[PDB]
């Protein structure tokens, strides 16, 4: 199976799987099942962002989600990616939706990540920012049902010609060049995601969420993994 | 044929096709013929450095070759490469020998390119670099005789075990993701390249060169050009 | 008197000085007469965005303005600035009205300076960003009537409490740190600036305009300077 | 007294301040007393690399030490600096030697903080990049015994015209511009720090160290802090 480095934002609490009875943000290694998470109250219709951001000398995984009216939530995690993740991996966005829907809109995403040696002023780093996706977005690998150029956004999942999410749906964005994540000879590595987003619901719940992931280069999305497994993950371990 | 702007090193003259009687630096536009070149007095042994700026507003290429004794030659060319290029392309560095020889060394290099559309604060761009290049690097796409790692370089063209270049060979790495370099809608689009590089020769005549160059996305070495055609044209015209 | 190298972003022709007949962009090295300058359609309450770029390989300094419509307009002049400003600077946004006015609101600010030197791997730099203004924006010297915060904006011209712009209004605000423009054993030296603004006027004909300019360390508004020399120039020989 | 958060390289043990009997780098929040050390193998003569890394959300201050043949230290320890230091603040280098003495040379740094808020795609940056200083380095306060230009370095403490390290010296050297380093209205926070630094010592025991600090922007050397002070302490408390 892949492994996948996630940090989720999870629109639909399923308890059976460890959520809590809320929507909240979470840190995911190696499990669906979040090893730490916080509440989140997300704004139906609102453009909300997310960063993410981690160093290999602090070991501490970060993320915070927040909307312009002020609201922001939090979560950490202490964690040596070094020890998780294969050393070149790919980066990507994932969503889903299951019985219940919501669209899952990106609108912009940008990632950086550094490896800085031992070697005096010798850095690998790699950056790369959208704020517009096009139709033929050629530096993006779209799974599943993932899409660009519709209002020049990403859409992760399937959306109808008169804009209503569909249910049972799940689409991931990777971008095209592989990552060199961590290196036994680098002094620090780093990285940074932000994402902006535009999740909306017209009925009685959003669901399922919307993750970023870092995962092996070859990554695909697992069998049955919509819903609540947001595209991830093959089953609920 | 492949589509090709490149900025030439070109250490061996060739006035058959129309090379100055000098090493020297050069644009070139869809042919080896440069449309602008300068006497470039190259340092064997030496690590030199090269600087490739444009920009969509002033249309103008430019180069800047030069080693740390102060010595640099400069070049630049007026042109649209709105419509010169296709919108989507690949960036790699290329490099030749010939019947002279002379290892193509590079020790690093970077790239930047962004387009910043008529959206207030909307931005894409894609930025890489390289210091040290490992023995499997995955987000390099290796033509002909390229190699990375030795040393922790990237040899563009074949050197033997004990360090010596050897003749009629080519080498070409590209960046592995495709690069949006135009767009209509664009106000402005920007890239820039640096590149370090070690070009050492035992014999009579360095030969032939080191190339950075941006040409279509599918872009291959063509057939039977080494030598004087630095791995880039198919022929002299 | 002051060295001075401009943008303009004219809304007002003073055809007794040079403009053409219309609103204009122009570009001005140590004068108010544009050395050069195109047609420019200002949009009335729009947010426009101007970009500035300049390398010494190339010495061709570029601007570009435009807004969300799509509408843009474009001046570049040849010019090598190693020749013309002192090596260190500093640089600034100015505004002006005179009998007739606007709102001169600047909502964001950017600057990236890069001094690249033949030494290998050898690069001095700056760069700033603002996307707000306080009230006690400490990295800003303002000058004039320029005040910060006003939702959480740069408003370079006096304008009352209820948002009308007065009449013989000139301010600046200058970036803290002196920024080293160029180097005689510099192999590069670039930089690029970027704002927006809104430009708003209610009765017959907006004025004066808005700038970014370079100028020497101790730059300070010139006596007199509100309405067509927009707070750079002490005349308008 | 000053407000000092720094991260402190220091080459010699005063036991009766709380060093460890040995060379270390440590983590000091408004005292010297350091209230997290690691053991540091300082290599005489040799160019080392320091990296800072600090971001708002983890709320975790970390550094490396590290020199070209792999040997690195490392230091972390949690602290939400919203809560310590002043909004504003300047950033810098200092230095000392006491009885016992060695060269506290710097032979390059950079800076980078980010300040995002919780509205939309708005950031406010500062970057800056010294690779070589020169002898009148216009964007640096120099405090002390701080010189620039000497083979283009800052030499943080006193040598002699032969290149000897003089004991009982101090010097500093801070960014000209303050720096907004927190905000309450802030998402996130978050600052980086590099420098180059070379420590040669000839007779028995270097002294006393280097250390990057973030202070109040009107932070001046205290009286007396030459030694285990480090030119950032007015005492031992
Ligand atoms: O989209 C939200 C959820 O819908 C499904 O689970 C259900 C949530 N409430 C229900 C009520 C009835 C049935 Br049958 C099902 Cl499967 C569900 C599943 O698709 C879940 O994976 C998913 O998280
Ligand atoms: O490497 C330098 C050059 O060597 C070859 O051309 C020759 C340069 N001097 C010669 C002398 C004899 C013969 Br046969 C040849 Cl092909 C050459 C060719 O490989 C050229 O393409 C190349 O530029
Ligand atoms: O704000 C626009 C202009 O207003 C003034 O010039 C005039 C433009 N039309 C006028 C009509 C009458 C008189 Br008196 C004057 Cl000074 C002017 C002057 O303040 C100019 O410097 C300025 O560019
Ligand atoms: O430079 C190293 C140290 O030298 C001085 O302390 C001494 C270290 N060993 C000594 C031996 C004798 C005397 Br007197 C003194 Cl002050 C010292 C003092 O200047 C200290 O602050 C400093 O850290
Ligand atoms: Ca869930
Ligand atoms: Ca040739
Ligand atoms: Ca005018
Ligand atoms: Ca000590
Ligand atoms: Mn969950
Ligand atoms: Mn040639
Ligand atoms: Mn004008
Ligand atoms: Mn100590």
């Amino acid at each position: 199976a892949d492994t996948i480095v996630a940090v989720e934002l999870d629109t639909y609490p399923n308890t059976d799987i460890g959520d809590p009875s809320y929507p909240h943000i979470g840190i995911d290694i190696k499990s669906v099942r979040s090893k730490k998470t916080a509440k989140w109250n997300m704004q139906n219709g609102k453009v909300g962002t997310a960063h993410i951001i981690y160093n290999s000398v602090g070991k501490r995984l970060s993320a915070v989600v927040s909307y312009p009216n002020g609201d922001s939530a939090t979560v950490s995690y202490d964690v040596d990616l070094d020890n998780v993740l294969p050393e070149w991996v790919r980066v990507g966005l994932s969503a889903t939706t299951g019985l219940y829907k919501e669209t899952n809109t990106i609108l912009s995403w940008s990632f950086t990540s550094k490896l800085k040696s031992n070697s005096t002023h010798e850095t690998n780093a790699l950056h790369f920012m959208f704020n517009q996706f096009s139709k033929d977005q050629k530096d993006l690998i779209l799974q599943g049902d993932a899409t660009t150029g519709r209002d020049g956004n990403l859409e992760l999942t399937r959306v109808s010609s008169n804009g209503s999410p569909q249910g049972s749906s799940v689409g991931r964005a990777l971008f095209y060049a592989p990552v060199h994540i961590w290196e036994s000879s680098a002094v620090v590595a780093s990285f940074d995601a932000t994402f902006t987003f535009l999740i909306k619901s017209s009925d009685s719940h959003p669901a399922d969420g919307i993750a970023f992931f870092i995962s092996n280069i070859d990554s695909s999305i697992p069998s049955g993994s919509t819903g609540r497994l947001l595209g991830l993950f093959p089953d609920a371990n």
